[PDB]
């Protein structure tokens, strides 16, 4: 009997539209190993591929950002703490709870990353001209 789950992260930029990619990574303590790292373009959700568990315990995860490769950003340093109790349920059911938290932190948490501009913004290039009526002279 198996069960599977998806580790799910958000990664928020601050200016919409913004579609600069961030790399985020999922490491198992118990294997001291990088599990995998999937990358983001701008703001979004994302789900790591499917972990598949063939055995009842718990299982001890971290995930973080990667240093951002487009340098006019910083990646945010957060680093969150996952663990994966997989058990029965009342019925009898393998079942999979995952639970995060920020490292340090008691209290649970979405993962969430929010990398910064450090530079000023790249100027937009001239707008079009109107396409609404201008205001009456």
């Amino acid at each position: 009997s198996t069960v599977q789950t998806s580790i799910s992260v958000e990664n928020v930029l601050e200016r919409a539209g913004d579609s600069t990619p961030f790399s985020v990574a999922l490491e198992s303590i118990d294997a001291m190993k990088t599990i995998e790292e999937i990358t983001i373009a701008g703001s979004g959700k994302a789900s790591f591929s499917p972990l598949t568990f063939t055995t009842v315990g718990q299982y001890t995860y971290r995930v973080y950002q990667k240093p951002s490769q487009n340098k006019d950003y910083q990646a945010d340093t957060t680093v969150f703490d996952v663990l994966v109790y997989v058990t029965y349920d009342e019925d009898g059911t393998l079942v999979a709870k995952v639970i995060s938290r920020r490292a340090g932190d008691e209290e649970k948490s979405a993962i969430t990353f929010k990398p910064k501009r450090l530079v000023k913004p790249i100027p937009p290039r001239q707008p079009d001209f109107p396409k609404t009526p201008l205001p009456l002279a």
